[PDB]
């Protein structure tokens, strides 16, 4: 399969979630994406073929994981935007007030802005701390996916928010939405992973 951001996966069959961002660790291909996908070892399918399994994963406390992929996959340094790609040019961390957009299996590829940094979400598993926050809505399943800036500066990936009944905070304003994502940074550091840039 061709990996980019915010396309879907399955986990052993089961749950859905969006694809992060493409990396390498040494030789070995990988996606990073939450870690509330899937435990460590679970199955990784794109488009009904295995694709790899998680590597390693910390949910909760962060929210993070990494897919290790075989080597029939094909990383790209791209986000999906529709029918179209945003190209990864970077991990810098916007600043609190930047504009950023989302890509997700669910609610597609959204743009906000970026509100708070540092916010705790507590889940009904515990709490995960340290999370950036964006109004961009998303919904159930854009776990996961990428948070990126239209300049390609990747920022992250999705882990929550205040998803309403029908399973999406799109249909909120966005004064009222948070849409909370884990930072890349520790996440790269964490795994020894560098990301797949154009």
């Amino acid at each position: 399969a061709n990996i980019v951001g915010g396309i879907e996966y399955s986990i052993n069959n089961a749950s859905l979630c969006s694809v992060g961002f493409s990396v390498t660790r040494g030789a070995t291909k990988g996606f990073v994406t939450a870690g509330h996908c899937g435990t460590v070892n679970a199955t990784a399918r794109i488009g009904g073929a295995v694709v790899g399994t998680f590597a390693a994963r910390v949910f909760p406390g962060n929210d993070r994981a990494w897919v290790s992929l075989t080597s029939a996959q094909t990383l790209l340094p791209r986000v999906a935007n529709g029918s179209s790609f945003v190209t990864v040019r970077g991990s810098t961390e916007a600043a609190v007030g930047a504009a950023v957009c989302r890509s997700g299996r669910t609610t597609g590829y959204q743009c906000g802005t970026i509100t708070a940094k540092n916010v705790t979400a507590n889940y009904a598993e515990g709490a995960v701390r340290g999370l950036g926050q964006g109004n961009a809505c998303m919904g159930r399943g854009d776990s996961g996916g990428s948070w990126i800036t239209s300049a390609g500066q990747a920022q992250g990936v999705m882990s929550g928010g205040n998803v309403q009944s029908n399973g999406n905070n799109c249909g909120i304003p966005a004064s009222q939405r948070s849409s909370l994502f884990e930072r890349l940074q520790p996440i790269l550091s964490q795994y020894g992973l560098s990301l797949v840039t154009g």
